[PDB]
């Protein structure tokens, strides 16, 4: 036993678990697959534009309690995300301004849009976040797809669409490939879509003035930058009754307990001896990652805020993207950012890189003026082909798995413990989740150490 606990994966989740066990006084060792310490939390302060840049997650939610504390104690300083102005909606190619986040009640689609939204939150509430697979009608629910449900519950094609877009960007998938039960679950465990869809508050409420990968770096620096072995891809795990043996090719390590902090899909790439119980086996073998693009355009001035727009945008057909401002007071030049996922990623990944960029800039132009036509910096980062993330923004599920293996999302197997945002009780999918998941995992192993 080289160390007490070896944490596989250096995401905010693995890092949170590391700092947790370390502060508790246990010997810790974090093993990373590639050469950078963040996870789906990727930062570059050397960033070609005027300010550090995040290629991964970066928004902090107002109820993101654990993340705020962790990073704040680490010395990081937050900053407001939201921007003053009208949010924009492009429904069926038409540009609609929403003052006070509110859309003209007279528009024909708004009413059913407001109703279907509530209807969703209700469904989400009927199945919690604790025992979704056990809720009053899980089985039934995990049989339909968010697609067929929208079909069975919404008349308007636009309401149907802007619902679809929401799913696609919020998850990395399209409603036609996502369990209805799994979505109600997600909406529920992230405190409703109103919270999930906020642009000023809710989940999108603030940033780490400095970059999001910092929580993991600062933890690394504190706990001991040498306790992180980068480029140590784990490919096999002998997990028996006295401890666990990790293998990175011919290389190997051993600890009493290990916490595997990553997405279920990413973990399925690792061989287990003995085999994992069919329950978890199925879960990490049938829980895919979304498909996603993170696009960013940088300009000299925030011509959108300065023209009365928040920079927030929801487009159902031109491109199929959610748009948000990313201009922190510190940055030298303004930055607008969009997210293309699911079937939208699909359609666009089909074109050339430049074809995509213009499609994006064209959208920006028709939404905030001609000043968007010629940006100072433009970058896109495809995540569906990322070596280790292997996917979109979060994990998602097709009909038939959450209801029958969801439990495996959390339960340990011998000395192997599961961390990673997807293991959190709440906010599984967001950073908050990664932190909690990893702290929960640690708390568990710490108690296992005192016998
Ligand atoms: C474009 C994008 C934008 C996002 N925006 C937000 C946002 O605004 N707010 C928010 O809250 N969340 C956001 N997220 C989600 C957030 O990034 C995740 O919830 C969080 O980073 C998950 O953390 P994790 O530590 O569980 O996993 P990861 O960050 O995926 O880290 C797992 C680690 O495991 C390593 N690993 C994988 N396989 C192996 C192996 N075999 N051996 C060793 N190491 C391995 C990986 O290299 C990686 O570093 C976003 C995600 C994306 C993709």
């Amino acid at each position: 036993p080289d160390v007490d606990v070896i944490i596989i994966g250096a995401g905010i989740s693995g890092s949170a678990a590391a700092k947790a066990l370390h502060d508790q006084g246990a010997s810790v060792l974090v093993v990373e697959a590639n050469d950078r310490i963040g996870g789906r939390t990727w930062t570059e302060q050397e960033g070609a534009p005027g300010g550090p840049i995040d290629y991964g997650g970066m928004f902090i939610g107002e109820t993101h309690t654990h993340l705020i504390e962790l990073g704040t104690s680490l010395g990081l300083e937050m900053t407001p995300s939201g921007k003053p102005g009208d949010d924009t909606y492009i429904v069926a190619g038409n540009v609609l301004r929403a003052p006070d986040d509110q859309l003209d009640p007279n528009l024909p689609f708004v009413p059913e849009f407001l109703s279907s939204l509530k209807a969703l939150d209700e469904l989400a509430d009927s199945v919690g976040w604790d025992q979704p697979w056990a809720s009053p009608n899980a089985a039934a629910l995990d049989s339909k797809t968010v697609a067929t449900w929208l079909a069975e519950t919404i008349e308007s094609e636009e309401v149907r669409r802007l619902h679809t877009v929401i799913v696609n960007t919020l998850l990395g998938a399209d409603p036609y490939e996502v369990s209805l039960l799994y979505w109600a679950y997600y909406v529920s465990e992230c405190e409703g879509i109103q919270s999930l869809m906020g642009t000023r508050d809710g989940a999108q409420w603030a940033w780490w003035f400095g970059g999001a990968a910092q929580v993991s770096w600062r933890i690394a620096d504190a706990i001991g930058r040498d306790k992180f072995l980068l480029e140590w891809p784990v490919d096999r795990i002998e997990h028996d009754e006295s401890g666990v043996t990790l293998f990175s090719g011919q290389r190997s390590l051993r600890a009493r307990h290990i916490v595997i902090a990553m997405s279920p899909l990413a973990a399925n790439q690792i061989r287990f001896e003995p085999a994992l119980p069919t329950s978890r086996a199925q879960l990490q073998a049938r829980a895919p990652m979304g498909r996603y693009y993170k696009v960013q355009a940088r300009y000299p001035s925030s011509f959108w805020v300065e023209q009365g727009y928040s920079g927030a945008l929801l487009d159902t057909e031109d491109v199929g993207v959610f748009l948000l401002d990313g201009t922190k007071p510190t940055d030298t030049l303004a930055t607008l950012i969009g997210f293309i996922g699911g079937s939208n990623y699909d359609r666009w990944a089909a074109h050339t890189p430049q074809e995509r960029e213009r499609a994006f800039l064209d959208l920006l132009v028709k939404a905030f003026g001609p000043q968007a036509a010629d940006p100072s910096y433009f970058h896109e980062t495809d995540w569906t082909q990322q070596e280790w993330a292997k996917g979109g923004p979060v994990t998602y599920m097709p009909p038939g798995v959450l209801a029958n293996f969801g439990a495996a999302l959390r339960d340990p197997v011998g000395k192997v413990h599961f961390a990673g945002t997807e293991a959190s009780f709440q906010w599984s999918g967001y950073m908050e989740g990664g932190v909690r998941a990893g702290q929960k995992a640690a708390a568990a192993i710490a108690e296992e150490l005192e016998r």
